[PDB]
């Protein structure tokens, strides 16, 4: 083959589908909560669809539009969906800030949008600076195919892995050193794992940075409608509300997410560059949305009732099961980072570990896995500079599950502490 | 931004959509004849949709599934799915060949598969050996984002633009001569813009000549349901099914134009090699299949009825509209290559050129551009050998619109020649 052809985070979740777990068929399984999905919403929306079929029945206006959206294949997107999609984004930032759907690129999911923005604005061999800790698909996403570099910006629990001025020169410095040219910054707003919003000085400090350094920011907003809890979500595009640096902005969307649809694979790439949207417009060719999809989201967007609903619907029960995540935890005298977003908890677990190191979270993330039965993700795997510290995630799996789950977290910790 | 986010087959199109044709708003509009689409058979799938809601309804078995697939997004794909979709391409092939759904990998669209496989076997630098004239669009899913090469292999009309083992041998020396290393060929049967099935002679001499280079054979088998006419289509698969380079072949295939339809980009690879597929697999992460399109087409590619029905009812408006376009032509005394096959005909218009040049080729397809208001794809754009050839597209358009085009046609080289 070629070279392109030729990690706990993505072994858990093999481990997980080899035995999973079933409240019937299989009692002992491994339940997960690794993976950052949200089933608490479907209701709303397997109802309204029930109840509205014109959208899946290929039908406009009650007249059929199935030849002609077999045929659109315009790696410009199906105009309505645009608008219903600028309009979603802007309800979901309160309105506070408006996009252009000329300037929205529709892509299979963030995935793929995220990988596309790499392409267009770094060349092999240059560099990109990521907050750390990251999502650990980055590595996979934005290395393998478009041969670029990631050179984290360290965070740690002292000051709530914010993001300092300091972290910041100092990942900087470390580009320099290793002669690499930095493109820009990509930042997770509300941040995978840790599930907090970003502040607003933390915001103003990122583009402060990219405009004393000209390079690009993007800010991935994947999580952006799961902000549950104050502080509000502020989008780095309302920050650029209040010279020729907004021109280096863009934004990463997807309905994987919030509607909790990843199996739909809608993504997109929103900037203000009209040169950025023009090249990652040509390679969304490469992985273009289904226009069924496309015209259904369409409709199901377009009734301002069933968004205004979901959003609030949605915001009151990951609350909720926030809540239950933490008081479980709380339980076993586990801890953790005080969030208001994602559909995660980034938790403590520094006091279980048998030493200061990562061998020691290896250890600990084992036995949890194959003892306790329980997938989440360990802090390495998301290259967190300190051990201890995992991601688990609350939203992708019935309450009495997550009940379970705590059990077997509490009999173990009071089983070997 | 980056070297990568830094010819008449995409302006035409362009133009096309600068001033369309229109049977009402705009007569004098540009009439498309230059995209490859199938819109004979929509009646048929649109009149089975309306009498089977189920697929587009969420519904399996009557009970609602529209959470499992709203969470969908394994990127091996569908099981339903991948299973209805190697009965079908065993059916399209007289179910002499049979294809294992674990071999199957998805992506969106063909465009997408074929990027992949090139991210697969050539690393950036390398090289893959393609017959012209080609499909114009591989200038740019196959070469943009890899970086690989691309080497052609030249066919005139001499022989009927078949493939000879002069010039394979030929295209062979001139990588070995430029220092290129030949990962591989990927041939199009049937052929784009040639519009005809490969012999199994032209199959056994590729087979051969990859046998004796190890290199890859990779063949896209997109138009495979498109064959209206004998001889009869033969995959490449059954040439080996009459030592070790069968793990060195693959095909890549798409919903797109025996279906018609482009728009729900559904593509795939499929490979004998356990090794691609699984790297192939890992990739298709940036291009899947919305859950949603894999759902409803495995509920209409299971109903044998409706396939076996489709397709023979496909072929036969496909070689009645054929007919049509080359009578068409022969009124305005234009030949074409004798194709059995393809949404398309190759036309000669040699006999219409000031010179035998390219830069005639290109006054020649200007005017019919611009005076005649007819979009076709010029031979270069094709990278053909020799000038005055053109693809014209037959099945994309109403039959009187067709006649229309024709009429526009006659009186040109009637009012020129
Ligand atoms: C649901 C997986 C979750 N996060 C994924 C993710 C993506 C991919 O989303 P999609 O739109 O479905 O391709 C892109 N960007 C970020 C920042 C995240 O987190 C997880 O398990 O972490
Ligand atoms: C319908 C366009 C037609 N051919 C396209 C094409 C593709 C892209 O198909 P999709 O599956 O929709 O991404 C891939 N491979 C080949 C060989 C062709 O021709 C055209 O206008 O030529
Ligand atoms: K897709
Ligand atoms: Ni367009
Ligand atoms: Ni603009
Ligand atoms: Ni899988
Ligand atoms: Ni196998």
């Amino acid at each position: 083959l070629s070279r392109n052809a030729t990690s706990s985070y993505f072994l858990g979740w093999q481990e997980y589908e080899k035995n999973p777990y079933h409240e019937v068929h299989n009692t002992n399984g491994i339940i997960q909560m690794g993976l950052a999905e949200n089933q608490l919403c479907f209701d709303l929306l397997e109802s309204w669809l029930a109840k509205n079929p014109e959208a899946a029945a290929f039908k406009k206006n009650g007249e059929s539009i199935f030849a002609e959206l077999a045929l659109f294949q315009d790696y410009h997107g199906l105009p309505a969906f645009k608008k219903a999609m600028v309009d979603f984004m802007a309800e979901i930032r309160g309105n506070k800030v408006t996009f252009d759907p000329n300037h929205l690129v529709l892509t299979a999911g963030a995935t793929s949008a995220n990988e596309t923005f790499i392409f267009c604005l770094a060349d092999p061999g240059e560099a990109v600076l990521i907050p750390t800790p990251y999502y650990p698909g980055f590595d996979r996403d934005l290395k393998w195919r478009t041969g670029v570099e990631i050179v984290p910006i360290h965070c740690t629990s002292s000051n709530g892995f914010q993001i300092t001025e300091t972290a910041l020169e100092e990942a900087y410095q470390e580009a320099e050193k290793r002669n690499l040219r930095v493109k820009g910054v990509l930042v997770t707003n509300p941040s995978n794992p840790l599930g907090t919003t970003m502040t607003r000085n933390e915001l103003y400090l990122l583009l402060s940075f990219v405009e004393d350094k000209g390079i690009h920011l993007i800010s991935d907003e994947i999580y952006s409608g799961t902000a549950f809890s104050s502080p509000s979500f502020i989008s780095v595009m309302e920050v650029l509300k209040d010279s020729e640096v907004w021109q280096r902005v863009h934004v990463v969307y997807s309905l994987s997410k919030d509607l909790g649809l990843p199996g739909f694979r809608v993504g997109a790439i929103y900037s203000n560059d009209d040169m950025v949207v023009a090249a990652a417009t040509k390679m969304s060719s490469f992985g273009l949305v289904s226009s069924q999809t496309q015209h259904l989201l369409s409709a199901m967007l377009s009734d301002k009732k069933l968004t205004k609903n979901y959003i609030a619907e949605n915001h009151k029960r990951l609350k909720q099961r926030q809540k239950k995540l933490v008081s479980g935890l709380q339980k076993s005298g586990i801890s953790c980072l005080n969030g208001n977003a994602g559909l995660f908890c980034w938790v403590d677990m520094r006091h279980l570990l048998r030493s200061n190191t990562f061998e020691a979270e290896m250890e600990l993330w084992k036995k949890i896995v194959y003892e306790v039965h329980l997938n989440i993700s360990p802090g390495s795997s998301c290259h967190c500079t300190e051990p201890g510290w995992f991601r688990v995630c609350f939203a992708n799996l019935p309450e009495r599950t997550l009940d379970l789950a705590m059990q077997r977290l509490k009999a173990f910790v009071g089983e070997y502490y």
